[PDB]
C-alpha cells in the first residue's frame, strides 16, 4: 500500500463531471463513500468510446490541494482499470495549465495515488489516457483530493519541486539511458516487494523525459532478480548489474539496442556492494554481504572484453569495514568507490579509513589515512554520499550518513578529499560547516556546474519509516565552500530512494520504500529544476544550443570542436550515472578549459588520463554568461 501527503477534502459540497457514464454507473458514484458503486464510461448498447476519459471535480471553494486517491472497482472485474493518466489543477475552469502529476499506474485494485506540491486549487481533473489492458473503459470505484495544512509560496532563486511522475512501481534503484535519454528503474521480482522472491525475475519500469510516458517491461532473460545490485556503466556503454537477490547473477543493460543481455556469474556471491569502473573500462567490486552469504568477500574484476569475473583475493575487503553494530552483514556494504589512475579505485568510506585498492595481478589494497579535518576523525557514514565534482582536480565531495545501517542518528558531516596518485594518502578538510540538515538514505547528484545537490534522507535511520524526513534539499558551491538551502518538497524520500542527472540538466529524484503491505511505498518520483534555468523574473531562461559537435565519440586525450548560438562562458563533462542504495559510483564531473575558435566556435580536450575520464558515455554541457546550461550532448569517451 501506499499514502497521501495531506487529509482527505470534505466531499459535501462537490460538482463532478465525466465525458461519458453509463446509466447506473454516474459520475457521481466515483464520490459517494461507497466503494461498491463506481463511474463507469459509455459501453454495449450507448457504445464503447475508447479513452481518454475525464474525471473533473469542482471543490465550490478554494483548497491547498497535494494529492488525490483512486480507487479501482472492487467487484473483481478489470474493466475500467486507469493505467497512463494526467492530473490537472483550476482556478477557473477553463485553463488547466500544465499538469501536476501524470505517469501510469499497476494494473491491480489497490488504491493509487498521486501526491505533489501543494497548489491552491478549486477544480481537480483526472483524465485516464489509458486502461490497463488496452479495454475501451474507466471505471473509478472512489475518488478522492487532499489539502496540506498550509500553502507557502517557492522563495524566488530557490529552484522548484514538480511536476509529478507516477509509476506502477517503487524505482529503488535506476540509470539513464545514455543513447536514449529514458529513465530506467528496476524494483524487484514484485512492484512493491522484495521479500519472498523466487528469484529469476524483475520488474523495470521507464520514463522518456520527451513523451512523458511510462512504460514497464517484465525482465526474466537475465533469470535475475536485480533487487540490492551493483551498479557500473562499463568501458563499453553497456550498465553492469550485479547480485542481489539473486546474489551469483550479472545482467547487462545494452541502451542501444534496449536490451538485456546475460552476463557471466561472479566469483563471489554478493547483494548490497558496489561497483565501480576502472581506467580500463573494467569492473571492479567488493564486500556485498546482504546476500549470497556473510563472511569476507574479497575483491573480482569484470572483464567486458572476455565477459569474465576474476577474482582479486588480496584486493581485501577487512581495511574497509565499518564498526556498524549489526556485524559484517552490514558493515562491508555501500562502498563510496571511485574509479582512478592506472586501474586503481579509491575508497572514500563509509568506514573512517580510506583505502586505495589495485587491480594487477591478484590484487592490493593500501593504506590512505583516515577520513579527517581540524575538527578531528571522522565517524563510519554508512549511507552517507560521495560525489567527485571535479574529477580533474581530484575532488570529491562527502556527507552525511550515519555509524550504523540502522536506528543511528545521521550527521552533518562533510568533508573535501582531494585525490593525488594512487598510493598516497589524499588530503582532506571540513566541507564549510557541514550540511543544513542531519540526514542518511539521502542521494545526490553533481549539477552541470559542479555544485552538487543534495535531497531527502531522515535524521535517523529507519528503514521502511517515514520519520524524522528532510524536506529542504542543499546545493553546495564548491566556489564558495557554502551550502544553500533550496525550496522544500512534499513527498518523504527516505530508504529506497533514487537521484539522477537527467540529460537536460534538471535532477529525477524517486522512490523509497519498498516494503509491501506497509503504507511508505512511493510509486513516484518528482523533477527539481535548479534556479540556473531560470532568469531574474522567474521565468524558464534562455538555454544556448549546441548546434554543431565535431564528433560524438572520442578517445581520451582527444578534442572536440563544437558551435553554439550564443557566446558560452564554461562547459563541462558530467559522466552519466546510475543509483541504488545512496551508491552512484558512475556519475563525475570534468571541467572543461575552452579555446575560443571564434564565432560562437569552441574547442576542447578530454583528459588523456582514463583514470579521471573514465571511459562510458558523458554529456556536454555549455553553459553562457548567465549561468544558464544547454541541455546535454552525449559524447562517448573511449581509453
Ligand atoms: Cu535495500
Ligand atoms: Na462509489
Amino acid at each position: 500500500a501506499s499514502a497521501p501527503i495531506g487529509s482527505a477534502i470534505s466531499r459535501n459540497n462537490w460538482a463532478v463531471t465525466c465525458d461519458s457514464a453509463q446509466s447506473g454507473n454516474e459520475c457521481n458514484k466515483a464520490i459517494d463513500g461507497n466503494k461498491d458503486t463506481f463511474w463507469h464510461t459509455f459501453y454495449g448498447a450507448n457504445g464503447d468510446p475508447k479513452p481518454p476519459h475525464t474525471y473533473t471535480i469542482d471543490m465550490k471553494t478554494t483548497q491547498n490541494v497535494n494529492g488525490l486517491s483512486m480507487l479501482p472497482r472492487q467487484d473483481g472485474n478489470q474493466n475500467g482499470w486507469i493505467g497512463r493518466h494526467e492530473v490537472y489543477l483550476s482556478s477557473d475552469g477553463t485553463n488547466w495549465g500544465s499538469p501536476v502529476a501524470s505517469g501510469s499506474w499497476f494494473a491491480d485494485s489497490t488504491t493509487k495515488y498521486s501526491n505533489f506540491e501543494t497548489r491552491p486549487a478549486r477544480y481537480v481533473r483526472l483524465v485516464a489516457i489509458t486502461e490497463a489492458n488496452g479495454q475501451p473503459w474507466t471505471s473509478i470505484a472512489e475518488i478522492n483530493v487532499f489539502q496540506a495544512s498550509s500553502y507557502t509560496a517557492p522563495q524566488p532563486g530557490l529552484g522548484r519541486w514538480g511536476p509529478t511522475i507516477d509509476l506502477p512501481i517503487v524505482p529503488a534503484a535506476a540509470a539513464i539511458e545514455p543513447t536514449s535519454g529514458r529513465v530506467l528503474m528496476w524494483s524487484s521480482y514484485r512492484n512493491d516487494a522484495f521479500g519472498g522472491s523466487p528469484g529469476g525475475i524483475t520488474l523495470t519500469s521507464s520514463w522518456d523525459p520527451s513523451t512523458g510516458i511510462v512504460s514497464d517491461r517484465t525482465v526474466t532473460v537475465t533469470k535475475h532478480d536485480m533487487f540490492c545490485p551493483g551498479i557500473s556503466m562499463d568501458g563499453n556503454g553497456q550498465i553492469v548489474v550485479t547480485g542481489g537477490n539473486d546474489a551469483k547473477k550479472t545482467s547487462l543493460y545494452d541502451s542501444s539496442s534496449d536490451s538485456w543481455i546475460p552476463g557471466p556469474d561472479m566469483q563471489v556471491a554478493r547483494g548490497y556492494q558496489s561497483s565501480a569502473t576502472m581506467s580500463d573500462g573494467r569492473v571492479f567490486t567488493i564486500g556485498g554481504s546482504f546476500s549470497g552469504g556473510v563472511f569476507e568477500k574479497n575483491g573480482e574484476v569484470y572483464s567486458p572484453s572476455s565477459k569474465t569475473w576474476t577474482s582479486l583475493p588480496n584486493a581485501k575487503v577487512n581495511p574497509m569495514l565499518t564498526a556498524d553494530k549489526q556485524g559484517l552483514y552490514r558493515s562491508d556494504n555501500h562502498a563510496w568507490l571511485f574509479g582512478w589512475k592506472k586501474g586503481s579505485v579509491f575508497q572514500a568510506g563509509p568506514s573512517t579509513a580510506m583505502n586505495w585498492y589495485y587491480t594487477s595481478g591478484s590484487g592490493d589494497v593500501k593504506s590512505a589515512g583516515k577520513r579527517q579535518s581540524n575538527r578531528g576523525v571522522a565517524p563510519d557514514a554508512m549511507c552517507g554520499n560521495a560525489v567527485m565534482y571535479d574529477a580533474v582536480k581530484g575532488k570529491i565531495l562527502t556527507f552525511g550518513g550515519s555509524p550504523d545501517y540502522q536506528d543511528s542518528d545521521a550527521t552533518t558531516n562533510a568533508h573535501i578529499i582531494t585525490l593525488g596518485e594512487p598510493g598516497t594518502s589524499p588530503n582532506t578538510v571540513f566541507a564549510s560547516n557541514g550540511l543544513y540538515f542531519a540526514r542518511t538514505f539521502h542521494t545526490s547528484v553533481v549539477l552541470p556546474d559542479g555544485s552538487t545537490f543534495i535531497t531527502g534522507g531522515q535524521r535517523r535511520g529507519i528503514p521502511f519509516e517515514d520519520s524524522t524526513p528532510v524536506f529542504t534539499p542543499e546545493i553546495y558551491v564548491p566556489e564558495q565552500d557554502t551550502f544553500y538551502k533550496q525550496n522544500p518538497n512534499s513527498i518523504v524520500r527516505v530508504y529506497h530512494s533514487i537521484s539522477l542527472l537527467l540529460p537536460d540538466g534538471r535532477v529525477f529524484n524517486g522512490g523509497g520504500g519498498l516494503c509491501g503491505d506497509c503504507t511508505t511505498n512511493h510509486f513516484d518520483a518528482q523533477i527539481f529544476t535548479p534556479n540556473y534555468l531560470y532568469n531574474s523574473n522567474g521565468n524558464l531562461a534562455t538555454r544556448p544550443k549546441i548546434t554543431r559537435t565535431s564528433t560524438q565519440s572520442v578517445k581520451v586525450g582527444g578534442r572536440i570542436t563544437i558551435s553554439t548560438d550564443s557566446s558560452i562562458s564554461k562547459a563541462s563533462l558530467i559522466r552519466y550515472g546510475t543509483a541504488t542504495h545512496t551508491v552512484n559510483t558512475d556519475q563525475r564531473r570534468i571541467p572543461l578549459t575552452l579555446t575560443n575558435n571564434g564565432g560562437n566556435s569552441y574547442s576542447f580536450q578530454v583528459p588523456s588520463d582514463s583514470g579521471v575520464a573514465l571511459p562510458g558515455y558523458w554529456m556536454l554541457f555549455v553553459m553562457n554568461s548567465a549561468g544558464v546550461p544547454s541541455v546535454a550532448s552525449t559524447i562517448r569517451v573511449t581509453q
